[PDB]
């Protein structure tokens, strides 16, 4: 059905196709590409464009700020704030905002809903029709998973770092360059990282072995464990255990990793004074009784969710998506 | 506000110790070194042993230590605290237990009958709370409890000396472990994580404690907490972090002041998680619900001692008010 | 706010008795004002805010005696006139904030003060001074230079010491204008016909019931004081003479730590099941004095406690609503 | 219907049939004698008398200890507590001793019903079987209030202290003298009695000021206070304004006076810690079951028994007579 791209921690990317692998650089590039080829007419034209900085003392990069171009719209995201920096004069809001658990979701009626987590992570959903027809970082969009190292032009070269450096926005941002192992650079924090990151082998995650593999993100928790030792290593440990959760809600199951004591969440701060009416629901709750979205109105969409969530009580029953309570009825 | 007849002992962080007087200084050396000891010797005044021992072990490789397992020797009992669990190696003939072991808030409350009463996190800090009938009876790296700072340093040698590392070095228990050394600095050793550390550690100038900025001075607890994030290099720096704002947060709920600091972004708190399905019993509170009716409580008795135990707790409803001390939850009775 | 746990007492009853911070004991009177407590010691000022506190006292019988029949506070200002178990608020500023805090507690009115100092009345010709170690060698007046030496009191408002007492209350008098003072006949010589009937009430003093406080406060002067005072007191109420007069010795019982319960329904009776609300019993009598309460001035968790010894009625509150209602007379759950 | 006399304070009587006086002197006083005569009348002889005993320096005598004969049964009491002397095996005792509120209470079988304060103060409840028929210093009960002050041998005279001593019974004791002024020997007295005594013009007794004239009681209650010099105003202060309370009550007007500023109770100090079953009942409690007061027996034995009462829970709810605890049933 609907496919998926995730990019992700220390330049580890997913493509619509399958493929995995890794790259960094101080540089911006394309996920995806709607008109591969200029094919401006049957189709609407968007992108979405990605910012990476170093953060590490190996040099490594990692996302820091989302603009996507869509149909003369252009929006800007960094440190959980939505900026708009591009209208057009049909006035009619082409993309959704909500603010679903953790994740921040935007959604078009195109078809195409980004799943951005508010720090570094950054998930692409995408309908079937645009199969074929869409080029870049997340891959071509076929059911081959090979050819999805292509550049910016259509010759195909294997390498990960070409294929990295030849989707660059502009070619003043320098090329990049082979990573050294992080783990190899402080070989101190290595028993830390395997300590922490030794939940995805165990039981925890168990269950969801069987359908995911843990291996290649074991090795991406450790590592980025390994690097970011500029600060906030409880951060990229977070963001690599909450990108294997959304793989394994992929697939449809719902694991509660989350414990007190690693990578916990407040659910408690949102909930008002004295009144609780909010909880962590770890699969998350789909078609919730908003303002825009009442009990009268559902979708089943963008399957995956966790975080805190208002548990609206039959009284009043409605969510109030810009009050964040339970209102009766909605203006 | 302005307070006399209470004091308590803060040691926290990596070798960062607040005396029973007030004295602070820093401090490090993979050994053991005794806290409290009432006796002094072998003068006895009808009082019981009244020993608290701390092991200490490099964390980080910047050569600076951390506290991991504290063991409290009362009445020939031996409680070793590690890995975030109560153990007892030895439990004497007398049969009245002379320790409470209570779970309040994130705090591992160890509290005595003989007017002493632990606090411990679990994480390389603790308060040694004391009463004031102890006063001017207590040997120990947390001073003599004679409401003087300066003769803190009078060491285990009873002979007062200016280097804080000499002090230390005769309060040593192990002869055979080594000397400790000057620090190096953990910033200068690590310049790159110093923005990231600054960063983290502005909330304490922040607007959340704006009113203890008139009664406690943050800016000791400030170059606590950028030293510990510029040393924590070693992985789990974030524990260093919550860990050196705990303390300063504790300090100011311990005049009486209730500050509320938690946020998802910094620290956050999962009491959720405890909470059975459907509930919401358990809550957060800043400066902590000061006495609730428990299975070992029953009465609505109340010790109203201890200040700022800080965590979540359990807001059980009118029916079924009393708490469970031992499966957490809020029953009709308790056997 | 927050107060220190050290202090010392002064304490003056009856018919002028007195007990000084440093433990010096006199008997006095006189139809004058009288600085009990001053602070800057004639004008000297220093950085911490004067204050000063002063009694009227009148004639209180046919034997000449005087008993404290209204205390006025000065303080920053603030003018407090206590009369008939009221409160006279005359100075007040709301440019500044309020520096005392009156509460009612058991059968004293408690003012306290954010300076340090904590006063207890009785309404009736009782008074208990509460001061702070750090006025220590500061404050003068008739309740001592608050030194250790005791003898060295009777200090003149010209900073003289005198030794006789008289002379020492008529130098630290206020007033100019009025009289000097003089120690009058005995009251029991002036009615000797009451002397069995003061010996039988104040009995209880020798009483087995003081047995456990005989061994820490010595009675001998409490029972001369008992004597004199139910001697005298001949304009009625000499009930509450008696029962002031052993108040008073109860009080000291009560600093010391230990707890006596006295009170009988024949001897000073207290009236608790009155404020009881209909159909309840909360109110009861506490010989000890409850250290604190759960109200809304003093929240569920606070649990300030300096002072002890404030024997009277008090409100046990029931589990379920731990939490008093002061002004309101009832016992809730929560505080607004 | 039933007669009542009153005898309180420092010699003030009140007869059944309503003549109210003073008297003193320190002898024994007939309170009350069945025969009038001396004779048998075929009726068993019931006789009380009390000690008016000096009270105060002023010179005014005032009740002590009071002495019942009947049938050669004979109870001294004196010190708030019964002294049996006088007794007879043959028959039944005819008396039994109760503690109703403050009041000591001792009840006759032959409808003779006496009311003890334990201080100075006498009430006696007669049934109207007896009208005509009785003799002594609370007059004979003919419901004719001129033809009392009858002396001795039937005989009536205008002098009050003639007729005292009259019937008076010791021979050798001292004639009575007329009172003087209490408050005129001791006019500094008179100040403080007045503002106390005052209560009775107070707004707690307008509901019965119309009912029952004060000005007696009250010129009764400042005369005891100026009288009382040896310690102790407040017993007299208190006995008279109980007596006025209990006139007031007799009529069956219900007044609450008792207040911690004049003449409190110490209902506290019977109840045992914890169990707070006694209370303050100033309108008396006509039913209750306590031990040889049989269970549910809700009948009335006397009308006005002001004072502290064990209200008994509902569990175990007969009150023990020696006791003083609330069990389930008494032998
Ligand atoms: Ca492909
Ligand atoms: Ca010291
Ligand atoms: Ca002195
Ligand atoms: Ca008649």
């Amino acid at each position: 059905g609907s496919a998926t791209c995730a990019v992700y921690g220390d330049g580890h990317y997913l493509t619509f196709d399958g493929q995995s692998y890794s790259f960094n650089g101080d540089c911006e590039y394309t996920l995806v590409q709607n008109h591969c080829g200029g094919k401006d007419s049957t189709q609407d034209s968007f992108r979405v464009v990605t910012e990476n900085v170093p953060c590490g003392t190996t040099g490594t990069t990692c996302s820091k700020a989302i603009k996507i171009f869509l149909g003369g719209f252009e929006l800007k995201l960094s440190h959980g704030k939505v900026e708009v920096i591009g209208t057009d004069e049909s006035q009619e809001v082409p993309y959704t905002i909500q603010q679903m658990g953790i994740y921040l979701v935007v959604d078009t009626d195109i078809g195409l809903v980004l799943l951005w987590d508010k720090k570094t992570s950054i998930f692409i959903n995408l309908s079937p029709e645009f199969k074929g027809r869409v080029c870049g970082l997340c891959g071509n969009f076929d059911d081959i998973a090979v050819n999805d190292f292509a550049t910016r032009s259509r010759s195909v070269v294997g390498d990960v770092l070409e294929f990295g450096n030849s989707w660059k926005l502009s070619p003043s941002c320098p090329d990049a360059l082979a990573p050294k192992d992080p783990c190899t650079a402080n070989p101190f924090r290595k028993s830390w990282a395997q300590k922490q990151c030794s939940i995805l082998h165990g039981p925890t995650f168990a269950a969801c072995h069987a359908h995911v593999e843990p291996a290649r993100y074991y090795e991406a928790c450790v590592n980025d464990a390994c690097a970011c030792d500029s600060g906030g290593d409880c951060e990229c440990f977070c963001t690599a255990v909450a990108a294997y959760a959304q793989a394994c809600h992929e697939v449809g199951l719902c694991v509660s990793w989350r414990t007190p004591s690693i990578c916990p969440l407040f659910c408690d701060y949102y909930n008002p004074e004295g009144q609780c009416e909010w909880h962590y629901q770890p699969c998350g709750v789909p078609c919730l009784r908003t303002c825009r979205n009442p009990r009268g109105d559902c979708l089943r969409d963008v399957r995956g969710l966790e975080g805190c969530y208002p548990k609206c009580p039959p009284e009043a029953p409605i969510f109030d998506e810009d009050k964040m309570q339970c209102v009766a009825t909605c203006p």
